[PDB]
């Protein structure tokens, strides 16, 4: 079918207006190059970070008004790179609607230059960016939406960071919402996967479901070394997901696989009169909640990590 997003060699972002402050959920390589930001630095944030001292605030208000009214707009305004380099941005914004006809995303295309353009030059630029926006809209239809839920501190953010950047973040900072992207080869075909990271904390219960509409697959995560997090799969995560999304495939993911055989961890659990969750126990839970797959992984060693996302995609593309 249609091209994937990574083949569109233009500056653009896609945002999710259902989440607080309409954050970026996809950014093109060209946009990264233009703006000097890393992908993780800007995914999960509102695009206003591009603005600065010389930006015309009236023009910014036009953009806000268009977003609020869910209509397209085309403007020119001064923006800045991460290092403070000024550029002119011939900017086009348009809503992307789902099958029903409701707004699902906003698409924004930037044509960068060194001055405000007019007459013929303006007309040419506007035509180019509008065409680009239409190509993005077609390609974005196949963006797979995967939402990751589970208790606080089970490793949701670490596994996303490990998978998408091969690093390990370490120092625990609780998440509100954040987003990650991956282009994954599945049976020799490129697939764009969007990953919505969410807050495990119960006090975020009223916000979390803002991420749920139009989800293609859920990963419900629990730590293999926290029996409480495992029990919460049955008591909390499964029922919450099913309440909003009765028919969406779930993959059950056991995290921190590397700690299941860790001597200190086993000893600490023993002090609490507990033991790690075993593979057979995790599998039985998966069957209980009707998960299409049960998988184990470590963000630290990356063991099993690739398979998680490969199977998330297959759960959507290859539904038996
Ligand atoms: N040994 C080991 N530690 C891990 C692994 N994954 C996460 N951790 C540790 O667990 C802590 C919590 O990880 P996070 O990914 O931030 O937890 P979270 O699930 O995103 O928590 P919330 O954002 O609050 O919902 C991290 O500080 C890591 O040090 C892992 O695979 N192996
Ligand atoms: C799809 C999308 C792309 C955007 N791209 C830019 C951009 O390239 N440059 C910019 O200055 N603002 C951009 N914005 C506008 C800001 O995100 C924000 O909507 C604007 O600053 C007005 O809202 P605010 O007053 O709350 O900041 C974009 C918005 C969306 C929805
Ligand atoms: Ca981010
Ligand atoms: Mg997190």
């Amino acid at each position: 079918l249609a091209t994937t997003l990574e083949r569109i060699e233009k500056n653009f972002v896609i945002t999710d207006p259902r989440l607080p402050d309409n954050p970026i959920i996809f950014a093109s390589d060209s946009f990264l190059q233009l703006t000097e930001y890393s992908r993780e630095e800007i995914l999960g944030r509102n695009c206003r970070f591009l603005q600065g001292p010389e930006t015309d605030r009236a023009t910014v208000r036009k953009i806000r008004d268009a977003i609020d009214n869910q209509t397209e707009v085309t403007v020119q305004l001064i923006n800045y790179t991460k290092s403070g380099k000024k550029f002119w941005n011939l900017f086009h914004l348009q809503p992307m609607r789902d099958q029903k006809g409701d707004v699902q995303y906003f698409i924004g295309v930037q044509l960068d230059g060194t001055e405000h353009v007019r007459d013929a030059a303006e007309r040419e630029g506007v035509m180019l960016i509008k065409k680009t926006a239409e190509n993005i809209d077609e390609a974005a239809k196949e963006l797979i939406k995967c939402v990751v839920v589970g208790d606080g501190a089970v490793g949701k953010t670490c596994l996303l960071i490990s998978y998408t950047t091969n690093a390990f973040p370490g120092e625990y900072i609780p998440t509100v919402f954040d987003n990650y992207s991956a282009n994954v080869m599945v049976d020799g075909k490129p697939v764009n996967l969007g990953l919505w990271d969410t807050a495990g904390l119960e006090d975020y219960d009223r916000l979390r479901p803002l991420s749920y509409p139009q989800t293609d697959v859920f990963l419900i995560c629990f730590s293999l070394v926290s029996p409480a997090s495992f029990h919460h799969v049955r008591a909390k995560w499964y029922p919450e997901v099913r309440h909003h999304c009765p028919n969406t495939p779930i993959i059950l993911v056991g995290t921190k696989l590397d700690l299941r055989d860790d001597k200190d961890t086993i000893e600490k659990l023993k002090e609490k009169k507990l033991t790690p969750i075993t593979y057979p126990q995790g599998l039985a839970m998966a069957k209980e909640i009707g998960a299409v797959k049960y998988l184990e992984c470590s963000a630290l060693t990356q063991r099993g990590l690739k398979t998680v996302f490969d199977e998330a995609i297959r759960a959507v593309l290859c539904p038996p």
